[PDB]
Parts: C-alpha cells; structure tokens; sequence
C-alpha cells in the first residue's frame, strides 16, 4: 500500500491576472490597495515577468518521490503538493489523499527551520483537513536543517564561489546567512527560528573557508511592528562601514529555491548595496531541484519514516 508524501511550500501566482488574489489570500483575505498590487507586480516584473517557483515546486516535490521510490522497496510513496496562498491549497491536497484512499502520510515543508507563523501554520491547516475528512494520519516533520547534508551542500557553494576570489581579498570577503524576516515578537516566546537559523550560520561556518560572516533577514512585510534584523541590506551598509569588506556572498539558506525573494530581494536589492559601497557581489545557485538538494530531502524523509515504524 502507498504512503502518501505531502509536500508543501507556499505558492506563486501562475499568471499575472493571478497576483490580486494570491496577494489577497496572503493578506489573510483582506484586499491589498491599489498601490500595494502595483509595487508587487512590479516586483515581478523586474525578474522577468513571473517567478519560476511553480515549476521548481514541482521539480523538487516528484524528484523528491522518484528519489525516494529508487532508493527502497519497503514502501511506495506519491507526493501530493500542497500550497499555503494558491491552489493546489494544503487542504485540496489532504483531500486528493483522501480520495485515492491514502491511509498514512508524511510531510515535509520546503523550508528547513520551524516557526510559529511558517511550519506551525503549514502543519494546523493539514491536521485540520484530515481530521475534517476522517484521514490520512499525517505525521509531520517541522525541520531538518540539522541534516548533515544540507550543511555539506551550502558549504561546497560557498567553497566553490570562494575559490574563485583572489587570495589577498579573501580575508576582505564576508558570508551573509539570511532567512524570511518575521514580527520580532516571536522572540517574547522563545520561538525556535531565529535560533534555528544562529546554528545554521554556525554550522555552515565551520566548514568553508571564507573567514568573516554574519546573520541577516530579509523580505520583512508591510506592518507597523518591529521585525526580525538586521536587513540583509542594513547590515551590508554596516559592515562595510565598520570592516571595508570587498566581497558580500549571500546565502539565504532559509530559502530553498529562486523565487521573488531572491531574485529581487537579494540580486536586486542587496546587489544594489554592494554596488554603491564599491564591493563586489555573490549569491551562490539556489538548491532548487539539484540531484545533491533531492538526496538531502530523500534522507530526511526516510529516517521520519524509519522512526515511525
Ligand atoms: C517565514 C516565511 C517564508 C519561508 C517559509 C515558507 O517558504 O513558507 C516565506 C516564503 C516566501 C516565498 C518563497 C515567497 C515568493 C513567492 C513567489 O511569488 O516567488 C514569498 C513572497 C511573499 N511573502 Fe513571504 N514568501 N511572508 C511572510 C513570511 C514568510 N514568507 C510574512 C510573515 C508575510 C506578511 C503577511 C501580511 O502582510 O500580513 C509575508 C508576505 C509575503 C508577500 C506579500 C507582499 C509584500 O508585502 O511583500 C509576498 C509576495
Ligand atoms: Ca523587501
């Protein structure tokens, strides 16, 4: 019998007809303003038009099940995706499994660190719809940053962009780790993320050789409240000022493919910042659907699966 493999991730407008109501659905259903839908449409503009992470989505959850039906005969597994601001909606997704009478199912978001306004929410929405429906049991996993190949993955990118800089300007190169910015309230509770993504930084730190580096967010939204800093673009500023860096390599390892928040928020944005200090710029390739990046999610979900039975 199957196994069903619920792989969720948070969803992109198709089409540009599409952008109101997906900006809409992120507003939690309030309408966004004229010059709110403008600012993001141009947003997509400026990377081309629209952002590819539909078709990595999909690359990245059925390389993610090919991976894991080549590897074993336990057990058959077929993935289901399931988006949090557009369709297929993680609630459509429950109730495909339901249909096709899925009994069991794991899921995996494509974020590796936990926190009450990312995976929380994402895990609430599929445990509601199952309950609803009456199945599957769905068994979740909030994080996997600790996978010691998603660690080993970043760093090879960084060593790799790091070979070619000069010698005598390596000591003058600096690694920015970021992540999604969220409200910094979140830190009154002692959420795991921020601490989640201080060990990733830590981890990666200790096996490249680039010499400097620092904790950055980014893409925070349009509030009155405090989010999480510094701004990768702030904190790019500073360090210059303080360190005269000649090199800025971002990685924004809470990410997991090119979509807006890279390409504009980071090669745009960031590029923007090195440029008026004078640096130069590196963002090493996104995991996106790479056959190393597929290998990490493949392990990942077979040890929850060991661990269940
Ligand atoms: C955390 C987190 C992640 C990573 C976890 C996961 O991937 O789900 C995360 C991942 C993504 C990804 C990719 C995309 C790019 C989609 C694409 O079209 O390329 C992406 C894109 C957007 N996010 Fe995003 N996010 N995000 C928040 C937190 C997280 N976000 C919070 C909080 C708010 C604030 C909600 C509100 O205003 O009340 C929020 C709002 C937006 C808007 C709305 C326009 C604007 O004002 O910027 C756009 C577009
Ligand atoms: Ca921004």
């Amino acid at each position: 019998k199957k196994v069903g493999l619920l792989v969720m991730a948070y969803g992109t407008p198709y089409k540009d007809e599409d952008i109101e109501r997906y900006y809409t659905d992120i507003r939690h259903g309030h309408k966004p303003s004229e010059e709110m839908i403008a600012d993001l449409r141009g947003r997509y503009h400026a990377i081309g038009g629209l952002s590819p992470l539909a078709k990595i989505t999909e690359a990245q959850a059925y390389g993610l099940e090919k991976a894991l039906n080549d590897s074993q005969d336990e057990v058959e597994f077929k993935a289901y995706i399931g988006l949090k601001h557009i369709e297929p909606f993680i609630e459509d997704a429950v109730e495909a499994m339901h249909k096709d009478g899925i009994e069991e199912a794991i899921s995996i978001v494509l974020a590796p660190h936990y926190s009450s306004f990312s995976v929380e929410a994402y895990n609430k929405r599929a445990k509601e719809a199952a309950d609803k429906l009456g199945g599957p049991r769905i068994n979740a996993i909030n994080d996997w940053y600790k996978q010691p190949k998603f660690i080993q993955m970043w760093a090879d990118r960084i060593n790799e962009t790091a070979k070619q800089i000069p010698a005598d300007e390596l000591l003058d190169t600096v690694l920015i780790v970021s992540a999604a910015s969220l409200p910094e309230k979140i830190k009154q509770h002692n959420d795991p993320y921020p601490n989640q993504l201080q060990e990733t930084a830590d981890f990666i730190f200790e096996k490249v050789v680039v010499p400097h580096y620092a904790l950055g967010w980014q893409s925070e939204g349009k509030t009155g409240e405090p989010w999480l800093g510094p701004d990768v673009q702030d904190l790019t500023r500073e360090l210059y000022g303080r360190e005269k860096y000649k090199h800025f390599i971002y990685t924004p390892v809470g990410f997991v493919a090119e979509h807006l928040e890279v390409l504009y928020d980071n090669d745009y944005e960031c590029k923007v910042v090195t440029d008026e200090v004078g640096a130069a710029y590196h963002r090493p390739p996104m995991p996106n659907s790479d056959p190393e990046f597929l290998e990490v999610l493949r392990t990942v979900v077979w040890e929850k699966y060991s661990n269940l039975e």
